[PDB]
């Protein structure tokens, strides 16, 4: 009777807040993870303590390669194995690091374009081929047109994800699958980043001079998958505190 | 007094009514603004006050641009403060819509099309902010703003100006904690060829579907969202010619 | 015969550079001005001294009012009275100043900021089209239209409206062979009013050379758009901003 | 000292026209090709007959693979070996075919994302590493109103927008400008029946025809010229208003 959702990169940070808030809403969840095995299992434990048999984990590398289609097929298949259905796909997993124009480059291309764009395409195809309020939500980037300097590949990946969001909204609408995006500006800052750099970014945000909580991002995801967004497809909701509006 | 309060312009019919109703159902007190639709405005106010008495008032004003528009807009915001003691939400919904081919005087067309669609929203936004917790404004935009209807230059200029206001006001009022966002319908309630162009189910949006996006944006679930415009268009804007 | 162009606010700065560059390419020019009468006449003189009977001036307030349509009709009429034709319209004139949401009356500011930046371009476009070869319109837009200066809401509304006009008019006049495009400076000639230190703050933002656009660089893009090399281009807005619009906060 | 330009996919159609018009402006050219050797060589011969030793050909597959970075480095190097310099890169080559959601899919990924996005990135990096310098990328005016069932193609073209913007921003301190030209409907497929061609043509507000190759080429010539010295990160539509037309 309960719908089911796949969330990629759901062990930590935003994806985890997404999976949690989906579960709170009624969904059974596949918690996809790559390296964060302890966190993934520990999230699924917490969720199944609340409602037994409502969470499973699924391990996969989302780097592009000739087995990526199979991995993506397996993420979707795992949702069907555990819950008999797959109502929502959340494309959240993401590699993020600089690739200056001036790891081999082909690995960087595989990681940054694979995770951020190719895996979402492949997951979207498998989601669709396996098929009610069906929908996909892609995690985009509010700053996609005012990119971080030296992040060409990352940015290319997120731009492609906009393209996917739109193309798949158009193509899947006849099957009643909605496809939308949520575009954070500055949400949870990289664990790697020092606290002076974190406040630099925080200070740019017109609304409150702080980053988005992961929960604030999830809230937008929840709206998009909900029955209050039934006529919404191809839309990318910025959740950025106005940051994208701010000139240099 | 702890129930928040909303002003919705053009609230007597169609999308504005639906927005007023849904806000009221969420627990808002509402100012139902109207220009010509007195009977309808009052009838809605009646229905809502039957649900919860003294939660709905009406306010008449022409939103055409003129020398008296700033005072009319200021009095709309005042009416919310008079009735309810606070003004938490402004929904800029009223809109004039008609062709103005490039090939009523043109200056009257400017006054109604740019006035109702952009200038009144600007003035209402100014009065709303001057008078000031989850404070927000929602502007009713247009999903087809960049693929406009042929011969609708002034309407389109006004809806583009409204994107501008949405973004400018979001930036400038963020320090006051006033969020400013937009909802952009495609084809909603018609004023069949059109229905068939929509990817998502070959139908128009109900007014309620538009309202749903407004309710989201005013909610505590959108507390970090400002300067965003959510399309509610069933994919129509994605469809090439 | 030589083609003819109208340039609004052409007495000084970017408008002058546009009129000059159009005249150098072979156009006869109407130099529209509002307050800058000495500068406009002085410009027409210089151009006429390079080639007789190729420049006139035309004074008009482009503030919105009930007479704005007549004024815009008269601008276009001036070009047909002077040159027997009107091939190109450059909507360059612009009022620019803050209008904080939180001096002049607000209705005056609306009239100036929406009138000059949007309404007069719409009426001029209407007149240009109705009074009718490579016919085109170029609207001076703003590359920062989606990252606006704080407290510039009416100016920004006007520049957004002008984007809309650009697109609506390109759509609607394409059947008549009239192209409509835009040119969108980021930081070009800074306000005369602005102190050097404030100017250098803006300059420092620009990735491409950390300087503002020259007036000539803006004009070059106008000249492309009116040219035979832009015959298939309509509804395009070209940023001339040295990458400024791409820079995050 | 004549400047030098690399044009990818320069043997035919839009790329050919770009190469010709660059050559007419005074550029020496590297005509890059994949399968169209005879057309590429005939263009080179034509251009050399006009001015000796001003055109060379360079064969390379721009599909993504382990060797694409070396291929892209070789293209750029061929310009320097032939002409002693490389002033302009035009990323024009493109694969284009439907990839419905409902060749292996990874080969589709390699061809569509490789030609349209990864190869321009690699080329751009090699161009920059080796340094009026500018790059022009051939984008798509319909990128936000895509053809149904062209997700991978559209993804590639959106990525190219991101490249164009990202490279503009990063390369601006080295004085390298990076821009795009976005055709709407230009030269239609070779096989497409006229009746199908006319459905597309009829959609275009400005003259109900597709853009010539030369018309697209004109915008590229503008962007590489001294008249665009402050233009970077700009994408000029050359679409006859098509992108403005609602469904
Ligand atoms: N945080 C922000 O400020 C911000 C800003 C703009 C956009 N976003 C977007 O919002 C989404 C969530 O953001 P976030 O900061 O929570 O992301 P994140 O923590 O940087 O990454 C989320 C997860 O992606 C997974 N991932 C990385 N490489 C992968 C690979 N090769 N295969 C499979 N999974 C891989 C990781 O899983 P394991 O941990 O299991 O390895 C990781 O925990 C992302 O799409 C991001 O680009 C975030
Ligand atoms: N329905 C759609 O397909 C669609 C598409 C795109 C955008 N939108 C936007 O969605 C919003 C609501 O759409 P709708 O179809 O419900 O609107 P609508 O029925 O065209 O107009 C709504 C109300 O605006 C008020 N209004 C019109 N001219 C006025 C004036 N001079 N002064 C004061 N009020 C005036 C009227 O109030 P009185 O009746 O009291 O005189 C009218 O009932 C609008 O902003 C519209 O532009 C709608
Ligand atoms: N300068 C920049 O950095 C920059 C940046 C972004 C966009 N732009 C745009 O590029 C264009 C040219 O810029 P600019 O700096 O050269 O412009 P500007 O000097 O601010 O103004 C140009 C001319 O506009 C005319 N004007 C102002 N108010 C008017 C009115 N009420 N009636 C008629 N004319 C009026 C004036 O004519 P008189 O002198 O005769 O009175 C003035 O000389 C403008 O459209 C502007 O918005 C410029
Ligand atoms: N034609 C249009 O209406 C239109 C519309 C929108 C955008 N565009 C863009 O404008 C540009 C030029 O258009 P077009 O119609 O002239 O292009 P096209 O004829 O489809 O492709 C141009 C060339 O791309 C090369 N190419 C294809 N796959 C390749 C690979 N794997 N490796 C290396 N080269 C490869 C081919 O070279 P060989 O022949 O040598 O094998 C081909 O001649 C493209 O970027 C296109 O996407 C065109
Ligand atoms: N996977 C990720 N995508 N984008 C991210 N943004 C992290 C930020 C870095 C600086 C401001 S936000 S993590
Ligand atoms: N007031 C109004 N603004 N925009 C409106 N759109 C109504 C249309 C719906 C479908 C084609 S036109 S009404
Ligand atoms: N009329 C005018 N519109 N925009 C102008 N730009 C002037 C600038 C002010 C700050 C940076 S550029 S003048
Ligand atoms: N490589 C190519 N990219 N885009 C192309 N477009 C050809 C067509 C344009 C419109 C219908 S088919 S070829």
């Amino acid at each position: 009777e309960a719908p089911a959702a796949v969330v990629t990169g759901a062990a930590k940070r935003i994806g985890r807040a997404i999976a949690v808030k989906l579960h709170q809403t009624g969904y059974r969840v596949v918690i996809h993870y790559h390296n964060s095995a302890e966190a993934a299992v520990s999230l699924a434990d917490e969720l199944n303590k609340e409602r037994s048999n409502t969470a499973v984990v699924c391990q996969a590398d989302l780097t592009n390669s000739n087995v990526l289609p199979a991995s993506c097929e397996e993420i979707i298949n795992s949702c069907f194995r555990a819950f008999g259905r797959c109502d929502v796909l959340v494309n959240n997993a993401s590699a993020f690091y600089p690739t200056p124009l001036v790891k081999t480059v082909e690995t960087q291309v595989a990681e940054l374009i694979g995770t951020n764009a190719i895996a979402p395409f492949l997951l979207t195809m498998s989601f669709a081929q396996r098929q009610s309020n069906l929908s996909i939500v892609n995690l985009c980037d509010a700053m996609v047109d005012q990119p971080c300097m030296a992040f060409s590949l990352y940015n290319m990946g997120k731009h492609a994800l906009v393209g996917l969001t739109q193309s798949a909204a158009l193509e899947l609408a006849p099957y009643g699958i909605r496809v939308n995006g949520v575009a954070p500006g500055v949400s949870l800052l990289p664990v790697a980043m020092g606290e002076e750099e974190k406040d630099k970014w925080r200070r740019k945000v017109p609304l409150g001079r702080r980053e988005a909580s992961a929960e604030q991002i999830a809230d937008a995801v929840i709206f998009l998958v909900s029955g209050s967004a039934q006529y919404i497809t191809g839309s990318i909701i910025k959740v950025d505190g106005g940051l994208s509006l701010v000139h240099a």
